[PDB]
């Protein structure tokens, strides 16, 4: 892009993914002048999805966008997902691309607490998105990611995170229309497969 | 439908229509039963600017037009003149005389269309709201009035935080609308340059 190579990483469960996701990675793309996204659906982590469902949602998502792709590495890494290992993963296919990884700012905060804040800013840039207010409903982890990382996190807000994945999965399970809350392709597969109920 | 033959009517500028909308339309469709909703755009208002009516319909039809259970009329369009709601609903009922109309717009509008007793005998009423909306006081007492007494229902619409004033900024700041409205409706916005 216009700041060089720069690639995003949206991680997260995707369970099921949702237009807000989607806006959120566009946004993030916008803002860093990334060239791709590439969305990660987690390992397995209530229980979620099995990963090959998740797997399978994302790349209907995502699947008309150019500038979106879906890599397997954490889902066929085996056991639980650390952030160091996704970026090590992908840091080895994309070498020549700045990493700018994304995810919710309550992931991102748990990530930066114990997996090894100086480890991951050597291998990437990051970004945390929410619903407008996270900083007012969260002022002191707001302030603490803040200090850890200084120009290395962002924090952006997001309007269409009101959509949750928590919500859709609910409207599944009581049979509630999940249209335009997230392409047809999924909104079918979680039906067809009979995920929430 | 499971509850008797029920038409919902969607009012709106639609400038643009995005997700929200559609999301809203689709809830309170299951909600009530509804056969089938109709999209109707609004009237030029009578400073306030908003974009030619024909480009709010052509946005509503893209937006619209793979869905079945979605239509758009040009009643208000056509009409001439500012939007009465009673006008619109007295239209439609013309048009669908065996069906009960359920008029839904934003819980902001619905208070201000009461500012009401004989469009009560003309249609039910859905206000439809975005999470954490603050509503004036004049509204607020309006809505409590009608609620208190079971006249109309409120509903709550998490994608209803997509908003349009929001999506003319982004176009108005080169930002994305991917994924907030339907890819028809970007292109229509950009082709045509709306929010410039
Ligand atoms: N120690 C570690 O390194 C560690 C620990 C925890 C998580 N993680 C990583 O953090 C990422 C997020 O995990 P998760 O989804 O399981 O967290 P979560 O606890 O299910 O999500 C926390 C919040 O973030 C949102 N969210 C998650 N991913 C998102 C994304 N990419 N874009 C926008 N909103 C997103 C969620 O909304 P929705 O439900 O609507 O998505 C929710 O509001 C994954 O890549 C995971 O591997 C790493
Ligand atoms: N005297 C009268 O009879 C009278 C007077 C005023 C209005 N109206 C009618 O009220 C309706 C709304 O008018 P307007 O669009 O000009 O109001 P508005 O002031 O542009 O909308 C107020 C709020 O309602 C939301 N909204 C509007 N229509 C919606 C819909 N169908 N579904 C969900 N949210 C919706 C808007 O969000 P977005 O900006 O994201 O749409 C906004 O947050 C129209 O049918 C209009 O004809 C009638
Ligand atoms: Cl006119
Ligand atoms: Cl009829």
């Amino acid at each position: 892009g216009a700041m060089g190579r720069r690639l995003g990483v949206m991680g997260g469960t995707f369970d099921p993914i949702h237009y807000g996701h989607l806006v959120a990675a566009s946004e993030v793309a916008d803002l860093f002048d990334l060239d791709e996204v590439v969305f990660v659906p987690s390992g397995q982590p209530r229980q979620v999805s099995a990963a090959e469902h998740r797997y399978l949602m994302t790349v209907i998502a995502t699947a008309s966008n150019p500038r979106f792709s879906v890599s397997r590495v954490d889902i066929d890494r085996g056991g639980p997902t650390y952030t160091k290992d996704t970026l090590a993963d992908l840091h080895a296919l994309h070498p020549d691309s700045e990493l700018y990884f994304t995810t919710g700012a309550d992931a991102l905060a748990s990530i930066m607490s114990w997996q090894g804040w100086e480890e991951l800013f050597e291998l990437a840039r990051f970004v945390g998105v929410s619903r407008p207010g996270y900083e007012l409903r969260n002022e002191h982890i707001t302030s603490l990611l803040g200090q850890l990382a200084k120009d290395a996190l962002t924090l952006v807000e997001i309007p269409a995170l009101a959509i949750s994945s928590t919500d859709c999965r609910q409207r599944a399970e009581q049979s509630r229309p999940l249209w335009y809350l997230m392409p047809d392709g999924v909104v079918q597969y979680v039906s067809k497969r009979r995920l929430y109920t």
